[PDB]
Order: structure tokens, then C-alpha cells, then sequence
DNA sequence: GCCTTGCCGGGTAAGTTCCGGCGCG
DNA sequence: CGCGCCGGAACTTACCCGGCAAGGC
């Protein structure tokens, strides 16, 4: 669909980096955000922004793309109850994705909260559920993996992939053309 | 002999929600 | 008056990073 792999690609950056905000204010205003942070406000302007851009395009959502610079941070932002309920829509049907959407979902949930050396394949979140269900993908994708509690203090599971398969999951998920390819992927193709 | 990975602590790159506007039926 | 789109940024921690060493072959 190219549009579904972009929204799921999104939507693993907006669930690691992120989130989905429905914000009730005096009174009685509200606001409705989809929301990407990350410390490069190159990587945010150059890669995450042009991919939003289109989804908001294709979707008919005339919000604009607001970038935010924050005190430790830049904050990609849609202010859009639209597009709110069309990534919080897709996060409670997650299960129900096709191939193409998981290998993108997993490719923008590595970039937010993956391992970024690739000497290590791990993935960290508080919600063991979400990871779970990864974890069901990469297998049914020949990818072994395992999922342990790694920071005992917060409660942040990680997500090891075996280094057995690094290969599989490097060649066959982060770099596949069916989807938009993360930075470092990207560079090692073009070399 | 060394590769893999469970477990851990450091601290910052994230996340979350409040503030003030404004437009529009 | 009610509700949704802008623009900013305060405020806490959930991630990432990287070292250690048990286990396996
Ligand atoms: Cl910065
Ligand atoms: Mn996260
Ligand atoms: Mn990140």
C-alpha cells in the first residue's frame, strides 16, 4: 500500500520516541497530538518529517508538521485529532498487520528504541506486551529472540535478538525496499 | 579462546502535560 | 460558548550505552 508502510514505520517511531496525546485545557479546549522527539533535529527535519508530510498529504489532513525545539530535545508534532485516532486506531488493531506493515513497524521501533552499535540487537520498552508481540513476529520471520526485565529499577524489559541470525534480521527487516529504510541502514547500502 | 547474552549502573535523550494564544460553528 | 489547531517549554525518567562475567562450544 506504501502508505501502510509508512504509517506503520511512523507509528514504531511514535510509540518508541513518542506518543499519541489527547490534551483537555481551560476550558473546555482540547488537542489531539502525534508526536516523534529525538536529540537530531536533522535526522527529525531530513527523514521523519518528509515521511509525515506524505501520510498527512494522502490522508487529506490539513494540520501542518510542527518542529519544536525543546531544552534537551526536538519535537516533531501534527496537532490533529484526524490523525490522532488514525495512529491510535492502527496501535489497538497492531496484531492484525500484514508482513510488509511488521518488518516497517519494527524498522521505526528499532530506530527509536533499538541498539543503534548493531554489535548487540536489543530492544527496550516498559510494555513487555508490545514487545511480546514483536517477539512473535521475529520468530515467525526466522529471527530467535528472547525477552528478559534488564533494568530492575524502572521496569524496562529489552528485547535481545540472537546474534545467531544478525544477518537475517540486518539484511531481511532493517533493510528491506519494501518500506522507508532507517538512517543506518540506508548508509550501509549506499556504502 | 572467544563468542553470546543475562544483568547491571550512568545519565541523557527521551517522553508527558502544562502554558499562552487563535480560529470557527 | 464549546471545541480543535498553534507555539512554547517545564519537568521527570525510560530508555540506550557500555562494562562485566557466567555459560557454551
Ligand atoms: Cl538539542
Ligand atoms: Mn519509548
Ligand atoms: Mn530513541
Amino acid at each position: 500500500e506504501n502508505v501502510s508502510g509508512i504509517s506503520a514505520y511512523l507509528l514504531g517511531l511514535i510509540i518508541g520516541d513518542g506518543g499519541l496525546y489527547k490534551l483537555k485545557y481551560k476550558g473546555n479546549r482540547s488537542e489531539y497530538r502525534v508526536v516523534i522527539t529525538q536529540k537530531s533535529e536533522n535526522l527529525i527535519k531530513q527523514h521523519f518529517a518528509p515521511l509525515m508530510q506524505f501520510l498527512i498529504d494522502e490522508l487529506n489532513v490539513k494540520s501542518k508538521i510542527q518542529i519544536v525545539k525543546g531544552d534537551t530535545r526536538y519535537e516533531l508534532r501534527v496537532s490533529s485529532k484526524k490523525l490522532y485516532y488514525y495512529f491510535t486506531n492502527m496501535l489497538e488493531r497492531i496484531r492484525l498487520c500484514n508482513m510488509r506493515e511488521q518488518i516497517a513497524f519494527i524498522k521505526g521501533l528499532y530506530v527509536a528504541e533499538g541498539d543503534k552499535t548493531l554489535k548487540r540487537l536489543r530492544i527496550w520498552n516498559k510494555n513487555k506486551a508490545l514487545l511480546e508481540i514483536v517477539s512473535r513476529w521475529l520468530n515467525n520471520l526466522g529471527v530467535r529472540n528472547t525477552i528478559h526485565l534488564d533494568d530492575h529499577r524502572h521496569g524496562v524489559y529489552v528485547l535481545n535478538i540472537s546474534l545467531r541470525d544478525r544477518i537475517k534480521f540486518v539484511h531481511t527487516i532493517l533493510s528491506s525496499h519494501l518500506n522507508p529504510l532507517p538512517p543506518e541502514a540506508a548508509a550501509l547500502e549506499h556504502h
